């Protein structure tokens, strides 16, 4: 099944973090990497200078099972980032999340499967798209689409 899995970081280098990020993913057994989007970068809300976010998207073919899967994103943000509570409101080391599961939909209280709220978020809408131009969600919409009628600017690349 092909998991895509979207990677978030803006603390402690996020070039440093997507890449191991994407190494720890690589591993994940049963599994391989199909495809990598470009690194984008979302800048803040805010004109205070905060750090800009790295986002990407992985193509992650995979043999687990979904709650398999997340078992290890999981195992992989703890281990990796994660390091303040603050990062649940503010800049995060690394952020690692399914976004879709095959054509799956999925409502348990550990996994939502299409992700909370992506149809909204071109950070994660842009990238999915250049990995997966003709994705369709498991609603029958269109990826490109979404991104033809909703308020998305484009992201600039890192
Ligand atoms: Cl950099
Ligand atoms: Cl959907
Ligand atoms: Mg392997």
């Amino acid at each position: 099944t092909v998991a895509y899995i979207a990677i978030g970081s803006n603390l402690a280098s996020p070039l440093e973090q997507v890449n191991a990020a994407l190494k720890a993913l690589g591993d994940i057994p049963e599994s391989h990497i199909l495809t990598v989007s470009s690194f984008y970068r979302t800048p803040p809300l805010g004109p205070q200078d905060q750090p800009d976010y790295l986002n990407a998207a992985v193509a992650l073919e995979t043999s687990l099972a979904p709650e398999e899967l997340l078992n290890h994103t999981q195992r992989i943000e703890l281990q990796q980032g994660r390091v303040r509570k603050a990062e649940r409101w503010g800049p995060a080391t690394l952020d690692l999340d399914i976004m879709l599961f095959g054509n799956e939909v999925i409502n348990t209280e550990r996994l939502t499967v299409p992700h909370y709220d992506m149809k909204n978020r071109g950070f994660m809408l842009w990238p999915l798209f250049e990995i997966a131009p003709e994705l369709v969600f498991p609603d029958g919409e269109m990826l490109r689409q979404i991104l033809h009628t909703r308020a998305f600017d484009k992201l600039n690349k890192w």
